[PDB]
């Protein structure tokens, strides 16, 4: 396909998430999609409805199930195995003859063509992901980038949210991307204290080795670090945690989103439509 996203959701709630995901990226493109699913975290009630999902909205897809290297350090928290999922293997997951693939969040709402992101210049980075939000001025006692470890190691680079990201899988083979991370994270998880947030920690920390080219901050927006003024411009939609408010998932979904409830009805629309 001309557009290849892949996704994680673990759980019915980022399993509805991650439909409404994939009809907003349908929404917004004529160009071709194709999803791929990180398979054995998922339901069999989603793995029997993605057929009806693809029908219904126009995509191809294609389930990976890869078996974490008995050599390489596991995670005993089920979250972290599966960050583990979404940096430690873009080399093996999809076939050698895809050339790119993006990673979009299950709780993403996405407002823009994706083929965008396709087309986006990379200058030779294997991967592009988005800065982290300053403009949340209210927010800066939560950016913990900003201070302490990571604002020494960074020497002013950003500290990039994991949420998206491109990753242009010709470069990345062509770098051997997939086996040094593979052997940055097994060197430091040895320390139970490194990578508290894996997927984001890791890329943010080979940034100096394995570039990163850090996309338009407009490619992903977040309420918690981002200002209410940007999000007009935004392309596309971070549910991201809120450590001052706490406030729950789909709430935060319906307030912020005014199309969430759209998908979300037609979604379960064309659900009871299969059903009878
Ligand atoms: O498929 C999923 C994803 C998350 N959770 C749980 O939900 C909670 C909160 O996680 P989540 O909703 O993923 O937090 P976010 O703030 O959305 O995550 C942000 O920060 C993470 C790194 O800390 C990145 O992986 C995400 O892409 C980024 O959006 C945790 O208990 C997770 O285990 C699930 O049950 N299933
Ligand atoms: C898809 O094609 C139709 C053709 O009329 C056009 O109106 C629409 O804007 C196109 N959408 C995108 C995202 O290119
Ligand atoms: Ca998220």
């Amino acid at each position: 396909a001309e557009i290849n996203i892949f996704s994680v959701a673990s759980g019915h709630l980022y399993e509805r998430m991650l439909n409404i995901m994939m009809a907003s990226v349908m929404h917004h493109t004529n160009h071709t999609v194709k999803f791929w699913f990180i398979e054995q975290f998922l339901s069999p009630s989603f793995k029997d409805f993605i057929p009806h999902m693809a029908a219904e909205y126009g995509f191809k897809y294609e389930m990976v199930t890869y078996k974490w290297p008995h050599w390489l350090r596991q995670q005993k928290e089920k979250q972290r195995e599966i960050w583990g999922y979404k940096i430690l293997f873009l080399d093996v997951l999809f076939p050698l003859s895809l050339d790119k693939v993006i990673f979009v969040d299950a709780d993403q709402i996405v407002r823009t063509d994706m083929y965008d992101l396709v087309e986006h210049p990379l200058d030779g980075a294997p991967y592009g992901f988005a800065p982290m939000c300053d403009s949340r001025v209210e927010m800066e006692g939560y950016r913990f980038w900003k201070t302490g470890y990571w604002a020494n190691y960074l020497k002013g680079k950003p500290y990039h949210i994991s949420a998206l990201y491109v990753v242009d899988l010709q470069r990345f083979r062509e770098l051997a991307a997939g086996d040094r991370l593979r052997q940055q994270y097994h060197a430091l998880s040895a320390d139970p204290n490194s990578l508290a947030n894996l997927d984001q920690d890791l890329p943010n920390h080979m940034q100096f080795t394995i570039p990163i080219a850090t996309l338009p901050q407009e490619w992903l927006w977040c309420e918690t670090w981002c200002s209410d003024e940007t999000l007009k411009d935004a392309r596309t939609i971070d549910l991201c945690n809120n450590p001052m408010t706490k406030e729950p998932k789909l709430d935060r979904a319906r307030r912020q989103v005014p199309e969430w409830t759209k998908y979300d009805e037609e979604i379960a629309e064309l659900a009871r439509r299969v059903r009878e």
